[PDB]
């Protein structure tokens, strides 16, 4: 099933524990995206956050695989279910 | 270059039956060649609801307004216009 | 798969009453079916407002875009869909 | 008589761990205690996000805001309530 | 129980004059009944505006519902429940 | 004058704990005063929420708005003023 | 007693042209009424619209509503009313 | 030329008590002037509220700024600008 | 002066294409004047919309008001009207 | 390709005072350059708040990105675009 999904991000004014946070959460839209979860992934033109279309199984998938994400903690996240549209050409 | 492009449809209720299928079917075939032609890239419906949420990938502002201006259904159509840009943790195309 | 979905029904001044009275059996009709099979896990009314607030059980998008689709309101309906998921601190079945 | 409660949370940021977690646990188990009794009847989390979505079963609205003030997340916490009300088209119990 | 509930007005302009005033003379009568029944607790103006802000004293969301339903008004109002607690500070009566 | 008044509460949570009662203890009686009065004509808590939803009984708006700013919350609370007229339909 | 007052104006335009200044001409009639008396204050054009912003200087509640609900605009009218208050900074006429 | 202007203020709470009334005393000096010049026309404070809703009459713009961007609370302020005309139906003079 | 304008087309289903076509010819024509003269000096669409977004330079609030209220298409407008003001860090002109 | 761009600056009441006045120094420069290579179309300030409203000149959206992503003033800002077309009544 699709989702669209929408994120903003807004991490704490304060280490350099931020580059690794970063590299961290690179890391696992690396491996969502290889592995076909995360199906595409773009940047809001002027603005630090994604959107995104997640293909999954489940709600519960795709709530476990946000909450994983080592941004969640300072994400604001929209999630809106996606179906067939009759006029559709080719796949959905 | 990309747009997430959503469209709510609001039909006038006093469409003569038969006006309305030709509507419908000439939008049909529009949205049919533009997304054979590449523009109207992704074409998805909101779960629940009727219209469309969509990406279209055109050469600029223009091309993409002449596009949806262009469509059966403009007059009846609120749409919201939203520019997408390249992700730089993207893995593909 | 649970959907929490809001839905709120303008039906129109000017309908013909006979239909009217028609389009009320028939959604009445429709949503038993669908409660009988178990599709529509809950219906309540939200209270002062001509509408409902619903659960819906179901294991596809598509499943539940089409059965909101071939409700007689629909044409009058606006429509609110939100995605469930389980609670950790659940007791029981969701 | 019944309730739509939606819940949001937002835990202090710079908050003590071993802090956290007690709380958690707390809160944890209080949700137990009221599912187990029934008040709590429904318990769901929004897909994405950190609250919950639920449903509670009570018989007075002193009764439900004794209940949420109760919570160990309540200072934390932006509740909507909605009142419920039975649907005439219902196919069983509310 | 206490309810807060805002109604607003919104008559068509198509609505034949005649109606209109079978409309208001049957609401006027509707909210008599209810405020001397004591179910409709207080009722003032909303200063500027074609509606109210209104108290209501009742057993249960349903017969709330239904007495809002019942209201002649019905199809033309937009409604607002907030369900009221006893707050603790109270001196005197709710 | 009837007016609809909410009020949203938020105590800050730095707050020292014995100021944030005996904050709540100042502010329990000048609304016990102010009812005593006939000011604050009714006082309700909205189900689920940290606040309440009243009804003053005043001769302007300016004693409306005295009354309000010399609440001990007063700093911390998030106010909707709305005028009441009678109802004609009233009983 | 002063009260800022947002007016929009959205008449039916369904209307016959005489009529149409028959209203007009009396809306206008009922404003220089009372203005000159002074209930109607203030009186400004907000720009780019077809509305007003106006300060009234009223007794009661119950004076501004009767007022404004005797306007002939009234049933097209869209208002917010807001109290104002003395600011202890103002230094000439309120 | 008249422009609607209102001002939310917002102190933070870690203000040292001098400077707040410091702060407030220079605010307050500044008021004073551009009312008694006479760009700050009117002056009133929102029932209820820690603000100002206000009338501003001056020749341009870029005057409004300036003078808004100088005022010693600007930098804790909320402010919704709207220019107003003159309305035709308007008796007395503004 | 600067102001940043929104309009937004709001045509009634109810026109004479002859009265259509006669209308946005109209309006075409009187913003080609108004561009000319230099009131209307940016004028673009809003990619996706039936409107348009526009910087008018003019001398006071009541130009402007009497401007947009002459225009073919008022009756059918939403207007957002938005004050620009110099900005220090601007290279050139304004 | 034109933009419409709106601006809010939120500085921090927390924000060391040598590190404000490097942010508002680069930030000026920063925008002086963009305006004089014409990327930078033109430039207001809305009457009374501490933001400015933009029109940008540039050839993609991800140009677009990159030149406000590349703000001191980033970090701090609410910035919502909106593309523009050509107008068949302009003249000129
Ligand atoms: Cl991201
Ligand atoms: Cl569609
Ligand atoms: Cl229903
Ligand atoms: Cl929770
Ligand atoms: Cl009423
Ligand atoms: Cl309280
Ligand atoms: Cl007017
Ligand atoms: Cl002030
Ligand atoms: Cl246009
Ligand atoms: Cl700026």
């Amino acid at each position: 099933m699709l989702y669209l999904v929408r994120m903003t991000v807004n991490l704490p004014r304060n280490p350099r524990e931020e580059e690794r946070l970063k590299a961290s959460e690179k890391a696992r839209s690396r491996t969502l995206q290889e592995q076909g979860q995360w199906r595409y992934l773009w940047r809001t033109t002027g603005k630090y956050g994604n959107i995104s279309v997640f293909d999954v199984n489940s709600h519960d998938e795709l709530h476990e695989i946000l909450w994983s994400l080592p941004f969640f903690p300072y994400l604001t996240i929209d999630v809106e279910p996606l179906s067939h549209h009759p006029a559709r050409v080719g796949k959905d």
